[PDB]
């Protein structure tokens, strides 16, 4: 469409997020406002127990929205049927414009599969959220269940994992930690024992889709070691977020929370499959410890972010693993505004430390094939952090974000309209 018919549509009925082409000028115009200025600090406006929370999220990277999202957005209830979910719990996950926005330059399968994987995170986090409830509200069923979905959950991407290197098959194999006495190694692959298959969980044809994409797409010519690799970090995470949130006792310090999210925030197991997607890359990479490091940089940017945003929410639950509320719990002189400043000054320090180790990194490289390979991966982990940012940006509607932002809603409506006005006056030059 034109600027002059999306004035129109924006001073009439404002910005939504069920019309998928609203987030294209949303994103074009954070992108020429802030990234094309030199400004990146984009603007977070929400609330936190009454108190006004109005902050900048600091990244550098250059914002897009992926070509598909049209495409992803239309074909959505189709996508809703592989889930069991409610479509209410289906529009605030919004993993169409999650992919689309933290994937912006890949095919649409392999940015469909980047959906499925965060919505998969997303569904598990759910169904781990029970913990959350008061000690007098536990179903043990519930987490009978649970513990049992995400060993057999672990056992499908270990069914597509047949690796040409033995030296592989050992790296996942000692990886499994206190899920390995559950498994055993049969003509080349990791199996559950018979005995342990004892249900179907409720998202099984979410994770099967998942694994056939992986191994119809990529197993055939690619090493898929670090998608197991990152598969089985997250589903222990989740285990330890079991046994953290199980015990009431909630003693983790900051290192602690960030050594515990490096594991759960899943962006490691979308950046795995992305990897494969370009021809530039390096299986050696997941063993340096400097793209390592890199990697937690990445996932604790997004964690604090994402601790910001869901604080109101998180508060109301009384779930203690925030950076904003472990930070509150150390220093009683902060309050939430205060605390979300501190988080957002951290933030900032981790992008820093993510972007000196990108230099390190690349000066590391032996050759250019390496350098190239290097440089696209963590390119793919860029493209992770600005998309999150605009993605917490632009949650304007209701019902399609886990995090409404209404104060964002008007903002942006009001600063898309002179944006939108200026593109309309200077037409056609
Ligand atoms: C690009 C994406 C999608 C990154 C993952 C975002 C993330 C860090 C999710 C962690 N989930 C939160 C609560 C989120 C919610 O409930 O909406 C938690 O459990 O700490
Ligand atoms: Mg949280």
């Amino acid at each position: 469409e034109s600027p002059k018919e999306v004035l129109s549509r924006v001073q009439d009925a404002g910005l939504t997020l069920t019309n998928p082409n609203d987030l294209y000028w949303m994103v074009d115009f954070l992108k020429e406002k802030y990234y094309d200025n030199g400004d990146y600090y984009y603007p977070i406006k929400t609330v936190c127990d009454g108190e006004s929370i109005d902050v900048k999220f600091y990244c550098p990277f250059e914002p897009s929205l992926s070509p598909h999202y049209l495409e992803l957005y239309g074909s959505r209830d189709e996508r809703a049927s592989i889930y069991e979910t409610t479509m209410k719990k289906y529009n605030r996950i919004n993993s169409e414009k999650t992919s689309a926005i933290c994937t912006p330059y890949s095919s649409y399968g392999d940015t469909q599969i980047v959906a499925y994987f965060y919505s998969m995170m997303y569904y598990i986090n759910d169904q781990t959220a029970h913990l959350k409830l008061p000690e007098s509200e536990i179903e043990s069923e519930l987490i009978d269940i649970l513990n049992d979905d995400i060993l057999i959950y672990l056992n499908e991407f270990m069914s597509i994992f047949e690796p040409e290197d033995a030296q592989d098959l050992e790296r996942i194999w000692d990886f499994l930690d206190f899920y390995q006495p559950y498994f055993s190694k049969v003509d080349g692959k990791i199996v559950l024992d018979e005995k342990y298959l004892v249900r179907t969980p409720s998202q099984m044809p979410l994770i099967k889709t998942i694994c056939e994409y992986v191994s119809e797409q990529f197993a055939p010519s690619k090493n898929i070691t670090q998608v197991i690799w990152e598969v089985v970090r997250y589903i222990k995470g989740v285990k330890d977020e079991i046994h953290i949130r199980g015990d009431k006792s909630f003693t983790l310090s900051l290192q602690e929370y960030d050594d515990f999210r490096d594991k759960v925030t899943a962006s490691p197991m979308a950046h795995a499959v992305s990897d494969l997607t370009h021809e530039r890359f390096s299986y050696e990479a997941y063993t340096n410890p400097a793209f390592m490091e890199l990697e937690n940089r990445c996932s604790e940017i997004i964690t604090y972010f994402n601790d910001v945003c869901t604080s109101d929410r998180e508060r109301l639950d009384e779930d203690p693993f925030n950076s904003v509320f472990i930070l509150m719990d150390l220093d009683p002189s902060l309050n939430f505004a205060k605390s979300c400043d501190v988080v957002v000054e951290h933030a900032y320090n981790k992008m820093q430390a993510f972007l000196k180790l990108k230099e390190e990194i690349l000066e590391s490289a032996s050759d250019e094939e390496e350098r190239l390979a290097l440089a696209r991966m963590i390119k793919t982990r860029e493209d992770s952090l600005i998309g999150y940012v605009l993605h917490e940006v632009c949650c304007v509607e209701d019902g399609y974000a886990r995090d409404h932002k209404p104060l964002m809603k008007a903002f942006l409506e009001e600063e898309i309209t002179k944006s939108l006005a200026e593109k309309v006056k200077f037409n056609p030059v």
